[PDB]
């Protein structure tokens, strides 16, 4: 315990000499806690004025203007150890699934020259406000390196002193740059080398795209066997045991020299020992830590819930199969039973899955899976809203599936070719286009973003009428030249200045690998839409009077906008459209 963290501690409470007190109305029970100091300040959610001035007929849709207005005593909940049986079960199953991962991958160390890159182009790694501004100053200033070099010297001898958790079912654990770079250095290579790609793991979708996920489903639908499974975890990230900590820190057995020294001291030091700064209002901070639940960085943090995930879900399966007769206590023969399962049957097991982080989609050899809950609960993945012994829901049809906020539409072009196309309620599309992060936003740069997001919707949402409709008019109002922006960049093919139909065509014909012809098409009118009825039951307004009036008058809309921002160069993509081409 406090050999691994107390130096950790000692440091703070010294920066704070002049305020440490061992507070005893204190309200932890699960966090241990070591003591407090003074602070004081808070960051809340803007409104996209670009988008909603070209949205209008939503101003009156609940379910869109409330999304812009605005259970941490989940954090302080206990796991129970898994038994014995169980922990063999995963700690066999983490082996064999590492083994297989590493089948074609080297581990390696990432760079400051890649993790340089990586800030000047941002990726929301999570670091701090004080001795440098944004964290683009750190990484030039070499004081900050020989920071980075003492701590990493220090990790070096299995001693940390910097490395400490901020908080703020969302908790988010930023670190100083210095600490989230020895992370990357360590474990950035899951991610950078795509070790859940789906070609590498089988049941991954990393690097995939929200115009793949569609067709992957459909590819696990294929499959023989029972109904689609899409049971949610409640709380994942605060379900993460010790035991699913030791079984991660099983790929450092794949590494070697200083790589592997400095993974063993990440996993040891920074994971299954923590110290968090948590901001109390009574306003004070408590400095409190914990062993088990997950604070990695946020793309570790993916990978390593997509591995503890795809293990949960083999297991699962190979309760349904009768592999393993109980979790109390595996015998020797049962051993022997499930490493030869893995081994003869476990790349098919894995194929029949989409995990993303904590989302799955599991299509099992038959529907025994339904009722094989005691692994499941005992690893304490306890699923979301249904009662612990009650059996899983299954779908029936691939198209019905919950995948990353997402359903997949099968879509018929008038050439026969077939589509996959994502979608979600258009409420919660339109709603999340309306809000901007952080202030201090130039007219141009709100632009920017609601171009982002109008590009996003003429590629993945085109076969709904309101977003196409809504894209064209936001494309139509901001300067056809200005480049689209994002604060915390799934695949971004959006994210260009390049003709949308080009990017269409690319994305959807030339690169798919599900369309055998390559045809490219050649207007927008080529491609279809959703039938009418599905289009209002994934939430159009088509048939309402205020979207009649919209659209008819959408020309008035984007003449609004054109002259807030000013005379600048525009383009009209209304006439890619039927009804306004005269
Ligand atoms: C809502 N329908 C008409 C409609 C109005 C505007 C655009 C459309 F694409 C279709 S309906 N009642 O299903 O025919
Ligand atoms: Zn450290
Ligand atoms: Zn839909």
């Amino acid at each position: 315990n406090l050999d691994i963290i107390g130096k950790r501690i000692e440091k703070i409470k010294q920066e704070h000499e002049t305020s440490w007190h061992y507070d005893q109305d204190h309200p932890y029970k699960t966090w241990a806690y070591h003591g407090s100091y003074e602070t004081k300040q808070t960051a809340s959610s803007m409104v996209n004025g670009v988008v909603r001035l070209l949205t209008k007929p939503w101003d009156i849709i609940p379910m869109v203007t409330q999304m812009a207005m605005t259970f941490k005593e989940k954090v302080d909940t206990r796991t129970q150890e898994p038994k014995e049986g169980t922990k063999k079960l995963m700690k066999i199953t983490a082996e064999w699934l590492w083994k297989e991962l590493g089948k074609k991958k080297t581990p390696r160390m990432c760079t400051r020259e890649e993790f340089t890159r990586k800030v000047r182009s941002n990726a929301a790694l999570g670091a701090i406000f004080n001795k440098w501004k944004s964290a683009r100053e750190a990484v030039e200033d070499s004081g900050f390196w020989e920071l980075v070099d003492k701590e990493r010297n220090l990790h070096l001898e299995g001693k940390c002193e910097t490395c400490v958790y901020n908080m703020m079912s969302r908790a988010i654990w930023y670190m100083w740059l210095g600490a989230r770079f020895l992370e990357f250095e360590a474990l950035g290579f899951l991610n950078e080398d795509h070790w859940f790609s789906r070609e590498n793991s089988l049941s991954g979708v990393e690097g995939e795209g929200l115009h793949k996920l569609g067709y992957i489903l459909r590819d696990v639908s294929k499959k023989e066997g029972g109904a689609m499974y899409a049971d949610d975890t409640a709380g994942w990230d605060t379900r993460i045991t010790l035991e699913d900590l030791k079984n991660e820190e099983m790929v450092t057995n794949h590494m070697e020299g200083e790589h592997k020294k400095l993974a063993e001291a990440i996993f040891k030091l920074t994971y299954q020992n923590k110290v968090v700064r948590v901001q109390r209002p009574t306003t004070v901070m408590d400095i409190i830590s914990r062993r088990d639940q997950r604070g990695s960085g946020q793309v570790v943090t993916y990978g390593l819930n997509t591995f503890t995930n795809m293990e949960a879900q083999l297991i699962r399966q190979m309760e349904g199969e009768g592999v393993f007769k109980s979790i109390q206590h595996l015998t020797v023969t049962e051993e022997i039973a499930v490493k030869n399962w893995l081994v003869r049957v476990g790349r098919e097991r894995l194929s029949r899955m989409a995990i993303s982080g904590d989302d799955c989609v599991v299509k099992p050899l038959d529907d025994r899976f339904a009722s094989a809950l005691t692994a499941l609960n005992d690893m304490g993945k306890v699923r979301k809203d249904i009662q612990q012994w009650e059996p899983s829901r299954g779908w029936n049809d691939w198209t019905q599936v919950p995948f990353c906020s997402h359903h997949f539409h099968e879509l018929i072009m008038k050439d026969g070719r077939v589509l996959v196309v994502p979608c979600r309620n258009q409420d919660e599309l339109i709603g999340r286009a309306r809000i901007s992060q952080g202030a201090g936003w130039s007219l141009r740069e709100t632009a920017c973003l609601g171009k982002s997001y109008a590009q996003m919707w003429s590629l993945m949402y085109f076969h709904r009428r309101d977003l196409r409709l809504a894209a064209n008019a936001i494309c139509s109002a901001v300067p056809s030249h200005w480049v689209p922006t994002s604060r915390t960049t799934a695949t971004h093919e959006w994210m260009t200045t390049e003709d949308m139909l080009t990017v269409w065509n690319r994305v959807w014909i030339q690169e798919n690998p599900w369309m055998e012809d390559k045809t490219p098409v050649e207007s927008w009118e080529e491609i279809p839409y959703l039938g009418k009825r599905e289009d209002q039951w994934c939430g159009s307004l088509i048939g309402l009077t205020s979207r009649a009036t919209w659209a008819k008058n959408i020309q008035t809309a984007i003449n609004q906008v054109r002259s807030l921002i000013g005379n600048e160069e525009y383009t009209d993509y209304m006439p890619s459209m039927k009804r306004f081409r005269r």
